[PDB]
């Protein structure tokens, strides 16, 4: 009765959180520039080195002639992507852009030339400070000193990109290209994971990333996104590690385990197994990838697994994950109250997201994946 | 079972952010100064004219010296008060001072003056912009205008003197002077009410304040409260009106009948008979007088009066206070959470000092005494 009531409010008031930290997260301008006589002139480049280097991409961090106080990054593209991702509304985990034009540029700014040519170059407000592809290379000893605290980092990107990878289903959009190298890192008022290179994106060695329906005779992103799983991890795509998955029709136990290292470990397996089923009927959902991965973060643990497992009823089971739900969402509203007497970081809005939109439902069927 | 426990982490937390509050609100230097050859050259006052004028000095706002910057009143005594207010540990509600001299101070400065006399200076670091004499003098027309808004405002100044004079009796210490022009508003970074005067005050005309015990033959404060509340609202003393009650044991119809204006009104007549009742043994506590004042800002209303009347049992009362309970304090943890992405007013640590230390059973007795 009176139970239901303060359950209402606390749902009702963490999804206005939620919603209150998404607009101060995404604050700012975003109209896009007018560009004419030389305007690659009024790009002042702050710097010779490229403070990016992605898959599709250069990028270095300029100062605008018309607004030399704000950050401003030239994107100069190696060779359909800008169509695509302007028909998208903005979100916070996809590459957005303000503008873009044909410029001659140096060949000594371009890696993999040196004539000069001309080039597509694209300007955004993000600036990207290195790739995850970049952050897992240099992060290989801190896995191993710290595997808690790495592979917690890993499910909290592998959360961006599974939320961003969400704004492309009701546009029926598939990326087609998910490669550490095409995940951009930056910074917020760089833990913000973006979304990039859309040149293969579909409108509705190379074969290593396919899903296996695509090599037989809509769920090409969620199974790229399990072999990023074992990426991020410092393993081997395991397409490459066992050439001949793809040859066969494999199982759970075929794919190369993951090492047990934290307290993440075994969700993660589980998570890349259930998006690398070569079946894409019974391959799980983007969405539910990010059920699970708020369940690794936040989620109930494997110690309320026992008591899912040993309660007889549905009723009992749905008791102990609303008792769960309950007391949680009560520690997050206290938390956001006593930081207005002492700012949001980006783990306590995602934190608002899960709780505010979590139903009992929703946890039984990511608890049971996990079982 | 569960519900216990959020029970317990919204009592807690609500604790805690009442204590955060106090200890913002408090903030700031208070060690005393040191004065010596001509510290009263030392103190540039800002103005000729007085910033207050209350019953035991006049009030000048002035620049130290040795601090120039800084919020100071040199507070000119007409004539004890300091010894048995140094005793006390700070409050909120309760003068603080930062020092004391002699010095000669032109008589054209003083209103009950005017050659050139020796005066005893205080200096303090709470500014007094009026007294409450001051306020309800210049509040008549409001009063007949916005009665529910001045009523309020009443309610909120007769709780913070409830809160000042709850902290003398652990001391023992009755102040047996409270008069509207005793009582100083100052601003909080003019709602901050502050307690003054303590020349009469007893460490354990004239008489038309004193309770019935004291001309028959430790219940003053709380008897002086009881005509407070009908200065403050525009009516003489209740003994003067008709000064025939102390010749007698009068009982609640003997009583002038405070005028119904507000949804304050019957409350705050409720309130002022139990604080003037004849008899010390049956006159509430000024903790009583505190719980009904909060009662009638945020407390429950007569709407939840007609049920607690209806329930038959004790539980049943029981349930219907602790479900308000539990709801208010959602409530309002729910606002502190949303500030945090938007200050603290007064009236909110007010607010959270009543539901973070409020109890069905405190409640039970507050309801009882005002049905």
């Amino acid at each position: 009765e009176v139970v239901g009531k303060i359950r209402s409010l606390h749902t009702d008031a963490l999804k206005k959180l939620a919603v209150k930290c998404e607009d101060l997260f995404m604050a700012g301008q975003k109209d896009q520039l007018r560009f004419g006589v030389d305007s690659w002139s009024d790009f002042r480049l702050t710097s010779d080195k490229p403070c990016c280097e992605a898959g599709d991409a250069v990028y270095y961090t300029a100062s605008y002639a018309k607004d030399p106080l704000n950050n401003y990054a030239v994107k100069i593209c190696k060779s359909h992507s800008l169509a695509v991702r302007q028909s998208l509304a903005v979100h916070f985990n996809i590459q957005q852009d303000c503008g873009h034009f044909l410029a001659e540029v140096p060949n000594r700014l371009l890696p993999w030339e040196d004539k000069q040519r001309s080039h597509v170059v694209v300007i955004t407000r993000e600036v990207p400070c290195l790739t995850v592809a970049d952050f897992v290379r240099d992060s290989l000893a801190q896995h191993g000193k710290s595997p808690d605290l790495y592979e917690r980092q890993v499910c909290l990107l592998l959360l961006q990109l599974c939320s961003g990878l969400e704004h492309l289903k009701p546009y029926h959009v598939t990326h087609c290209d998910l490669r550490l190298e095409n995940l951009l890192l930056v910074h917020y008022q760089p833990t913000r994971l973006i979304v990039s290179n859309f040149s293969q994106a579909k409108q509705k060695r190379d074969q290593s990333r396919l899903a296996p329906e695509i090599i037989t005779a809509k769920k090409c992103d969620e199974f790229q996104t399990g072999i990023l799983i074992y990426e991020m991890l410092h393993l081997p795509n395991p397409f490459d590690e066992n050439p001949e998955l793809k040859e066969r029709e494999y199982t759970r136990a075929d794919l190369p385990r993951i090492p047990f290292r934290s307290p993440y470990s075994r969700g993660l397996q589980q998570l890349a197994s259930c998006l690398l089923n070569p079946n894409p009927s019974e391959r799980i959902l983007i969405s539910d990838a990010k059920g699970i991965l708020q369940c690794l973060l936040w989620g109930p643990r494997e110690d309320l697994f026992q008591t899912f497992t040993a309660c007889p009823s549905l009723v009992q089971r749905n008791t102990l994950l609303q008792n769960w739900l309950d007391i949680k969402r009560t520690l997050l509203m206290i938390k956001f109250a006593e930081k207005s007497l002492d700012g949001i970081s980006l783990e306590d809005w995602l934190c608002a997201q899960y709780l505010a939109f979590a139903t009992t439902d929703s946890l039984s069927c990511i608890v049971k994946i996990l079982l």
